[PDB]
């Protein structure tokens, strides 16, 4: 039943950062997305085109309509915040949920109660630090002035960095301020959390939080990892992707 797999970039990102793993996905006989979301593709306006997560997700959307069965989304970083508002919006045409080391809020609450400080086990400092808003206030933009902090946060990963068509410049602050709205059919679909334990973006510590926090089961696999899983393992990543959406209840 489980057609279509759907990778989905974190913030400042885009969907060529997971081509370590596109392929590998293709093996194991899945049709294979990593789309680039509203805003993510350069000359298509910029974060401020971006009029709500509607409009921010379309792009998985019309994807999620052209499967010919069912889908698997994956989240990464502030992706989690996209798949949990697809999963409400088409929980039809989805048969599993991946949030890797992924913002995954309960209902009603939003992306920023992680991200901020609160209590407890909740933020992410470093990447406020290097993360700044611009235009005034309604994109966020990296600290080009510390690049090495920048690598050694986000791109850690990276045997040896990353290539200019994984990033891009400026991001739309909308994912961040949208809510959960998961609902119904949706909490049905089968969830998964690959967590990155050396991840100091996102702490492990800040990972396991969410999951507490969200209500009902959350099925976990752990990977040794920094900040993105998918450049430094993306075989054990590829692995324990397809294994999901091979029995996505069963896992």
């Amino acid at each position: 039943t489980v057609t279509d797999i759907i990778l989905i970039h974190g913030a400042l990102n885009r969907g060529a950062c997971y081509d370590a793993v596109v392929p590998l996905l293709e093996a194991r006989g899945y049709r294979v997305h990593a789309p680039d979301l509203t805003g993510h593709t350069p000359g298509d306006g910029g974060h401020l085109s971006v009029v709500d997560m509607e409009h921010y997700t379309r792009p998985v959307a019309d994807i999620l309509a052209r499967a010919e069965g069912q889908s698997i989304l994956l989240g990464h970083a502030l992706g989690g915040a996209s798949i949990s508002w697809l999963a409400q919006h088409h929980p039809d045409k989805v048969a599993g949920l991946i949030y890797l080391t992924a913002v995954l809020t309960a209902p009603g609450v939003t992306p920023e109660t992680f991200v901020l400080p609160g209590e407890p086990n909740r933020g992410t400092p470093h990447a406020l630090d290097l993360i700044q808003p611009v235009d005034e206030g309604r994109g966020l933009q990296a600290d080009f002035s510390r690049l090495e902090r920048l690598r050694e946060v986000f791109m850690g990963d990276y045997p040896g960095m990353p290539p200019a068509e994984h990033f891009i410049q400026t991001q739309s602050t909308v994912p961040f301020g949208t809510p959960n709205p998961m609902e119904g059919r949706a909490l049905e679909i089968p969830r998964l959390y690959i967590e990155a334990l050396d991840d100091v973006v996102l702490p492990i510590a800040v990972q396991r939080q969410m999951q507490k926090e969200f209500p009902g089961p959350v099925a976990v696999v752990s990977l040794p990892a920094s900040h993105a899983p998918y450049y430094s393992m993306p075989e054990r990543l590829a692995e324990a992707i397809a294994d999901f959406a091979d029995a996505p209840a069963e896992y």
